[PDB]
Parts: C-alpha cells; sequence; structure tokens
C-alpha cells in the first residue's frame, strides 16, 4: 500500500481510520479507510465490492475497495471538510438555517436513495457527512455494519459515540430498519440548529434515559411491543414526554413537527426519507454557499 504518501491522518471511525492520500501515478487526492483482523467475512468484502455502483450526488463515491494483508481498504473519492469540523467552527454565529435546511434535504435525498437500494447506513453521526465548497453533502460509510457488525469500540480502543443511535438499537432489537438512519439524522439536525448535541450520553443507559427524559419513557401506547424488547427493563423510570418547543429553539413549526416525525419511537411510525423530503418544511429550500475555512 505505498501507491500513495499518506497526506495525513484524518479521523477515527467505528470501523476505521481515515487517511487523506494522494495517488503517486495520477496525482489524485482520495480518502482511505483502513478496516481492521486475519479472515474478513465472506460475503462482507462482496456486499461492500457492491457500494462501488452507488452514484448519487449526496453519497460519497467509493471508488475501490481492496484486499491485502489481510486488510480491508476503501478508497473514497476526498471531500474538504467534515460536518462535525464545520458546526465546531460554526458554533459561536451557527450555520444559518437555509444552509441547514439545505443540507437536511440534501441528506435526506441520499438516505432515500440508499434506502430504495436496500443499503443502511446503521452508524450516522456528523463525523461521517461530507461538505464541499459548493454547498453540496455527502453521507460516507453506508452498508458497513451489515457487512460486518459493531463491534467492541474501534480498530485502535476508542470512544464510540452513541449520540445517533436509535432506540430500538439501544433496546437490543436483533433487526434494525432504514428507520435507525433517519433517527441519526434527526439528531443531527437538532444539533445543528441548537449546537449542541440532542442526546449526548456517555452510556448505553444514559443515551436511552436521555432519550428518555426528553420524549417520555416509551410504553405500549406510544411504541407497540417495546415492553417485550430484548433489553427493555419495567424498572425504567417513567419520564413523561417534555414539551417540544424545549428541544430546538429556535427552529420554526414546520421544522419542529418534521423533527418531531423523525425521532418517533415506534420505528414503524418514524417518517421516511422519500416522506420527510415532502415535508412543507422543504417548501423553501435553497442551496446556499457555507463559508469554510479550508
Ligand atoms: C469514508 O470516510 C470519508 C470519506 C471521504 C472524506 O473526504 C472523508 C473526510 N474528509 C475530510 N476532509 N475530513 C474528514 N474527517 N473525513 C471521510
Amino acid at each position: 500500500m505505498e501507491n500513495f504518501q499518506k497526506v495525513e491522518k484524518i479521523g477515527e471511525g467505528t470501523y476505521g481510520v481515515v487517511y487523506k492520500a494522494r495517488n503517486k501515478l495520477t496525482g489524485e487526492v482520495v480518502a482511505l479507510k483502513k478496516i481492521r483482523t486475519e479472515g474478513v467475512p465472506s460475503t462482507a468484502i462482496r456486499e461492500i465490492s457492491l457500494l462501488k455502483e452507488l452514484n448519487h450526488p449526496n453519497i460519497v463515491k467509493l471508488l475501490d475497495v481492496i484486499h491485502t494483508e489481510n486488510k480491508l481498504y476503501l478508497v473514497f473519492e476526498f471531500l474538504h471538510q467534515d460536518l462535525k469540523k464545520f458546526m465546531d467552527a460554526s458554533a459561536l454565529t451557527g450555520i444559518p438555517l437555509p444552509l441547514i435546511k439545505s443540507y437536511l434535504f440534501q441528506l435526506l435525498q441520499g438516505l432515500a436513495f440508499c434506502h430504495s437500494h436496500r443499503v443502511l447506513h446503521r452508524d450516522l453521526k456528523p463525523q461521517n457527512l461530507l461538505i464541499n465548497t459548493e454547498g453540496a453533502i455527502k453521507l460516507a460509510d453506508f452498508g458497513l455494519a451489515r457487512a460486518f457488525g459493531v463491534p467492541v469500540r474501534t480498530y485502535t480502543h476508542e470512544v464510540v459515540t452513541l449520540w445517533y443511535r436509535a432506540p430500538e438499537i439501544l433496546l437490543g432489537c436483533k433487526y434494525y430498519s432504514t428507520a435507525v438512519d433517519i433517527w441519526s439524522l434527526g439528531c443531527i439536525f437538532a444539533e445543528m440548529v441548537t449546537r449542541r448535541a440532542l442526546f449526548p450520553g456517555d452510556s448505553e443507559i444514559d443515551q436511552l434515559f436521555r432519550i428518555f427524559r426528553t420524549l417520555g419513557t416509551p410504553d405500549e401506547v406510544v411504541w407497540p411491543g417495546v415492553t417485550s424488547m430484548p433489553d427493555y427493563k419495567p424498572s425504567f423510570p417513567k419520564w413523561a414526554r417534555q414539551d417540544f418547543s424545549k428541544v430546538v429553539p429556535p427552529l420554526d413549526e414546520d421544522g419542529r413537527s418534521l423533527l418531531s416525525q423523525m425521532l418517533h419511537y415506534d420505528p414503524n411510525k418514524r417518517i421516511s426519507a422519500k416522506a420527510a423530503l415532502a415535508h412543507p418544511f422543504f417548501q423553501d429550500v435553497t442551496k446556499p454557499v457555507p463559508h469554510l475555512r479550508l
């Protein structure tokens, strides 16, 4: 793997570290994800390789999937900045609402695309959302959990982010649906608006309880079957739902209603990416140019 010259390390994902690198021969700049290790599931590299066919303006292009030295390398087109960095950079002033709306709209288009192709992300977070100078935003690292699975931590002892995990995952559901990505996106949307994580849990139970304290402890009324979920305990405290206008001020009612639909407890009631795109919140969507400091 010396076809490059690891320009630099740029991040650490749940499935592995990401590097910025230039191809010695072609001179192209790409992002290299190294996936943690002496076997690798059979259908894994096959399933991941299929992702190379995925082409959508809001999905980071997967250029190559190489298996060498028992290691797995994903070569991605390189985008210049991740949403986490941009959010931190915009923490004093905040991301303008029209830009937030644009990003949410584009992200939903990208999810609508993947979900229609039966591809789920399962680990969406600000770190794997990439932006460019032209106002586009793209999702990176889809279908990795389906091909592999959520490990103990990361390739090299890291603190996995739980803040964007859907409640059905926290409750131990064996089968998840595309609804998990809508939940994560809802959490990201809220964070872009308030400039603070919606549910910053430090543990799985703290994550779950933070959700409960805000949205109310779920019951059979709002979520049929929740009390029979694997990790559900009748001992969970019963918090009453908080007034929603407290959740994402000062987002307007259209944004709040859309967000509430993205955060429904029942995966079956949670809005789909396709239905969300038709929400009145996007009636006036535009495509602003962000102020990016590279
Ligand atoms: C699949 O993961 C990817 C794919 C393509 C990418 O450009 C990135 C990325 N890019 C930047 N600039 N920063 C950071 N932190 N990451 C990450």
